[PDB]
């Protein structure tokens, strides 16, 4: 039933644009929406990746490796899956492994890769691949993980046991001002509900 | 260590605005970011998303999702039921209301997250994730009546919790839909649990 009639540009920055979207509703009435899009998406299957990094070590409970960063849109620190935009020509798996090493120091192994999933579909066209990666924490490569952050990237690594993820997140939120990402929270909640 | 210096309005629609954010990096170097915000925030958060666990005796437990045309995406998306919190609504109450409007199910609150971020690299948008049970054997939920607001056109898709990630992948394969990142992240963690 529904389709896009037109996309009018309102304002274009270096990274993000706003559009006036005109569409057909299922009654045959024409309507509008205000849409956010990134300016950086070329031939990539998605804007970005987020990495679910499962750190595995013998005689340790598995951990989910998270990162804490200052996020200017939010005006504060956020705890998220390691994540970044996919470079032109890069595969989602390659962007995931690259971002994970850059942000955390870990060299992971691909486990699975989602289709393009939407970040906030009521507002933006932004998509990511959610890529699950296992990190062999017994490998010497992963002993003293050294992050190699890019220009303007400032990251703290936080590894939390998978078996207690939601309580350990609540305990960090209780101790300082800091926002957990919706994807991390959704993942932690499902680990509880299962 | 990092903080916001100033925010310059670039462009303000009715629903969304685009700001140019100035901030201090950890080195004491001043930097800029392009930041999206909703204009509608009053609230604990902009919105709620509802994880609705449909429980019927002698049936698999289902997670209730919605499929809707999303103009920023130019297509159909599969999501948790969700909407903006009305000024002076609690998240709990917004959840049950949004669930009823979008699905017609009448639910009970199990738990409620703190405010979690949607896409903190781009926007300040936050939601409360609210886990709700639905006693699908109650007379009120027998023939549930979705009461949509203006400009909402919602198909309800109920999927078994125990096979959620495979069922979502099947839909995507056949139906050309985008699954929401929080739905996919929940579904993933249901598979990754112990
Ligand atoms: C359906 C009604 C209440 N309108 C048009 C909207 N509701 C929520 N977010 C919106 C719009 C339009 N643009 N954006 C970003
Ligand atoms: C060079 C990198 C770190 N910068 C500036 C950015 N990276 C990704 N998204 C961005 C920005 C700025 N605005 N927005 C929306
Ligand atoms: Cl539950
Ligand atoms: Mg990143
Ligand atoms: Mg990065
Ligand atoms: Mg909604
Ligand atoms: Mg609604």
């Amino acid at each position: 039933k529904q389709y896009i009639i037109s996309e009018e540009l309102i304002s274009e920055g270096k990274w993000v644009k706003l559009e006036k979207t005109t569409y057909m509703d299922p009654t045959g009435k024409t309507r509008t929406w205000e849409s956010v899009k990134r300016t950086t998406r070329k031939e990539q299957t998605a804007d970005g990746v987020a990495v679910i990094p499962v750190l595995q070590r013998t005689l340790h409970y598995e951990c989910i490796v998270l990162v804490k960063q200052f996020r200017p849109p939010m005006g504060g620190y956020c705890i998220e899956f390691p994540a970044g935009l996919i470079d032109d020509g890069e595969t989602p798996e390659a962007a995931a492994l690259r971002e994970l090493e850059e942000e955390t120091g870990y060299k992971g192994d691909i486990a699975e890769c989602s289709p393009a999933v939407c970040m906030d579909p009521g507002l933006s066209n932004c998509t990511i691949h959610i890529v699950t990666v296992t990190i062999n924490g017994d490998d010497a490569e992963n002993a003293r993980p050294k992050p190699k952050p890019g220009d303007g990237e400032f990251v703290e690594v936080i590894s939390l046991p998978k078996n207690d993820l939601l309580q350990r997140l609540d305990a960090l939120v209780a101790e300082e001002h800091l926002t957990v990402d919706a994807r991390v929270y959704s993942y932690a909640l499902a680990l509880k509900h299962a």
